[PDB]
C-alpha cells in the first residue's frame, strides 16, 4: 500500500513500495525518481495506482517541479501498476514497443508513446540525461534497463537482483535461454554503473550482475 525513498544521489530518489504479492510476505519494488532540470522523471511506478500518486504527492511536498514522463521497465504488474494515475496526471508514459502489447494481452494499460530504436536484443535509445537500453529477452521479453549518465546509477530492473533472495525471484513469463547473456548486457552498456540500482531492496554492487549470470546457471 505504502511508498519509501532513499535520497540516493543529487537528482535522484529511489522509489520502494511494498505489497504482499510476491516475495512471500509484503514485498519490495523499484522505480526511480530522476529530475531534469526543472522538468522530473520516474522509471517505473509501485504495485498499484496509488502507491504511484503517493510517488507523486511526496514529490510535490519534497521535490516540487513537475512531472513529465514515466518510463515503464516491462509489462508486469510492479512495472505497469499505477499507469492510470501518470494518466490522469498527464504524465506520458513510455513503454517500450514490446511492452504495449503484452500489456492488454497480460491484464494490465499500456503506455502512450511506445519506446524502440530498442526493439532489436542489445540496444538503447537516448532521453535528456537517461538512457534507455534494451538487453535482449530476460526477466521479460520486454524488460528494459536505464542508467542516468552521471551517477554511475544503472538500473537493470527486475532483470538484475540482489544476492539477498537465494535464487531469481518471480521469473513468469521470460526467456531463461538468454537471461545470463542479458544480465550482462547492462555490466558492458553502462561499464560504469557502480550504483545498480534493482526493484527489490537496497543497491547492491556491480557484482549481483556477474553473480546472477553465475546463479541463472546454477538453477539451469
Ligand atoms: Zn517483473
Ligand atoms: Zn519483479
Amino acid at each position: 500500500g505504502d511508498l519509501v525513498f532513499r535520497q540516493l544521489a543529487p537528482n535522484v530518489w529511489q522509489h520502494t513500495s511494498y505489497l504482499d504479492m510476491p516475495g512471500f510476505g509484503a514485498v519490495a519494488s523499484n522505480g526511480l525518481i530522476v529530475r531534469d532540470g526543472g522538468r522530473v522523471l520516474v522509471v517505473d511506478t509501485a504495485w498499484t495506482d496509488d502507491q504511484t500518486a503517493q510517488i507523486l504527492n511526496w514529490i510535490k511536498q519534497e521535490i516540487n517541479l513537475p512531472v513529465a514522463l514515466a518510463v515503464v521497465t516491462h509489462a508486469h504488474q510492479d512495472k505497469m501498476g499505477g499507469m492510470d494515475a501518470l494518466h490522469a496526471a498527464g504524465i506520458a508514459t513510455y513503454a517500450n514497443a514490446l511492452s504495449n502489447q503484452l500489456a492488454p494481452q497480460e491484464g494490465m494499460v499500456a503506455a502512450q508513446h511506445s519506446l524502440t530504436f530498442a526493439a532489436n536484443p542489445a540496444t538503447a535509445p537516448n532521453f535528456g540525461p537517461l538512457k534507455v537500453f534494451y538487453p535482449g529477452p530476460g526477466h521479460t521479453s520486454d524488460n528494459i534497463t536505464v542508467g542516468i549518465d552521471g551517477t554511475d546509477i544503472a538500473f537493470g530492473g527486475c532483470l538484475i537482483k540482489d544476492s539477498k533472495a537465494k535464487s531469481l525471484g518471480n521469473l513468469g513469463d521470460a526467456d531463461t535461454e538468454h537471461y545470463a547473456a542479458s544480465a550482462r548486457a547492462f555490466g558492458a552498456a553502462f561499464p560504469k554503473a557502480s550504483m545498480i540500482v534493482m526493484s527489490h531492496s537496497a543497491p547492491d554492487s556491480r557484482a549481483a550482475i556477474t553473480h546472477t549470470a553465475r546463479m541463472a546457471d546454477k538453477l539451469r
